[PDB]
């Protein structure tokens, strides 16, 4: 659900600032991670793929093939209030998007394509949160 997705986003997003230098993700590309969910943000830059890699690796959320670690992602989602209702669905969506971009050889570009797929399928499945919702949860943990 959208509230669980806003807790995952708010928490995950905390690692954005420490990942900027190494990914090249200028503040003019993405200022706050929460804006990932805006209608006016295009999830397209290779730099943001590189940043998502950096962020993920902080929480062990990707495996050594630079794809989602399913078990660690399940446990991470379940660590939020009401996480059990999202954990299976979100792992399924990400992994279906992963399958669509398996032929992309550049890991950064691949990850940003997967992320744009995941945003669109989240919107489609009615689990994409509003930016206001992520902001409402930003001070937690
Ligand atoms: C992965 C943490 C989830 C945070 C939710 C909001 C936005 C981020 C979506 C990241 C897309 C999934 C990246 C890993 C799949 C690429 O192989
Ligand atoms: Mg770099
Ligand atoms: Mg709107
Ligand atoms: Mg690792």
């Amino acid at each position: 659900t959208a509230e669980v997705m806003s807790h995952v986003t708010a928490h995950f997003g905390k690692t954005l600032e420490e990942c900027r230098e190494e990914s090249g993700l200028s503040v003019d590309i993405l200022d706050e991670f929460k804006h990932f969910w805006s209608d006016d943000f295009d999830v397209v830059h290779r730099e943001l793929g590189c940043a998502i890699i950096c962020m993920s690796n902080k929480f062990s959320l990707m495996d050594d093939d630079v794809r989602m670690h399913h078990v660690n992602m399940d446990e991470y989602i379940k660590s939020f209030p009401n996480g059990q209702v999202l954990a299976e669905k979100m792992v399924k969506l990400i992994h279906n998007c992963e399958k669509q971009f398996d032929t992309e050889t550049d890991d950064c570009t691949r990850v940003v394509k997967v992320a744009a797929c995941f945003k669109e399928d989240s919107r489609k499945e009615g689990i994409a949160p509003e930016v206001a919702m992520v902001e409402a949860v930003i001070e937690k943990y």
